[PDB]
């Protein structure tokens, strides 16, 4: 069976309990994972240790928390005492485990099931070969040897709006946005990377990246995490948003792919 599960955020218990609620079975069983694994949570290291275990059972995206911890371990960036990263950062593995998580991807892609994962969402400005090579270009910098370069040019909030004439910082910086950052766009499918509120409590002209038809969301059902004050509602046939907010006190939520069930575990806090 095929499982996909929300932003984890060190809530390891809570991510183990539902998975034995699925009873999730390696080898019969894949997991999907939308990303942003770690922070807040208490359980940050113990949840990088599992999902690395799993191998080819497990299928991950990157989400901004996840780029933000390896800023902090490669020197870029300042740690932040409430994400409780320090038992991670000071683990004996911590450089097997980041340097596996570097390796990671930006963007999943399953043709039989017609699905996309990414950690935020897939622009509407984006069709599928542009996702996939921007993927490829960002994921290409994070597994170099020269990745704290990249990861210190990531910072920004702009250019906002998609060009192939796009180059250097400015493209990668975008690809990084839209991947990891993006929840509203403007009518022409432009960034706000300022407004994090629920759909109904944004600003207008501000749309959900998802209520402006795009090519691959025409094709492709997505599923992604990110939004937390989504509460997982209000997306439109073929979107899935999974984050549902479990360091948050919300919860922690699967979804089955082959009958789009649900199965929802509540947060410990
Ligand atoms: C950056 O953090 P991230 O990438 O983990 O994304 P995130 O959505 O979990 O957090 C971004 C911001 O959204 C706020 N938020 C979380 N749940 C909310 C809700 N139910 N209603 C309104 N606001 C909410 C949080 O306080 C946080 O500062
Ligand atoms: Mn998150
Ligand atoms: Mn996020």
């Amino acid at each position: 069976a095929t499982y996909l599960i929300g932003d984890v955020h060190g809530c390891y218990d809570e991510l183990i309990a539902l998975l034995h609620k699925v009873e999730f079975t390696p080898g019969k069983d894949t997991l999907w994972l939308t990303g942003d694994l770690v922070a807040r949570g208490p359980g940050s290291l113990d949840v990088l240790r599992y999902v690395k275990s799993l191998g080819d059972s497990v299928r991950l995206v990157l989400g901004n928390h996840d780029l933000h911890l390896l800023a902090v371990f490669a020197g870029i960036s300042r740690n932040k005492p409430k994400d409780r990263l320090t038992p991670l950062l000071e683990a004996p593995d911590a450089d097997e485990l980041l340097n596996w998580l570097r390796r990671q991807p930006l963007l999943q892609i399953d043709e039989e099931k017609k699905l996309v994962m990414a950690h935020a969402g897939i622009t509407p400005q984006w069709d599928l070969q542009t996702a996939k090579e921007c993927a490829r270009d960002v994921e290409a910098v994070l597994s170099s040897d020269s990745y704290p370069f990249f990861l210190d040019a990531m910072y920004g909030d702009m250019p906002n709006n998609w060009s192939p004439e796009l180059r250097g910082l400015g493209r990668l910086r975008f690809i990084t946005n839209a991947f990891t950052r993006m929840r509203f766009c403007f009518p022409n499918g432009q960034l706000d990377m300022y407004s994090k509120e629920s759909p109904e409590e944004a600003p207008a002209p501000l749309k959900p990246w998802f209520a402006i038809p795009g090519p691959v969301a025409e094709e492709y059902s997505i599923a992604f995490g990110h939004w937390a004050s989504l509460e997982g509602k209000g997306t439109p046939e073929g979107i899935y948003a999974l984050d549902t907010g479990c360091c948050w006190g919300g919860t922690l939520t699967c979804l089955r792919w082959e009958d789009k069930q649900y199965f929802v575990q509540p947060s410990n806090r």
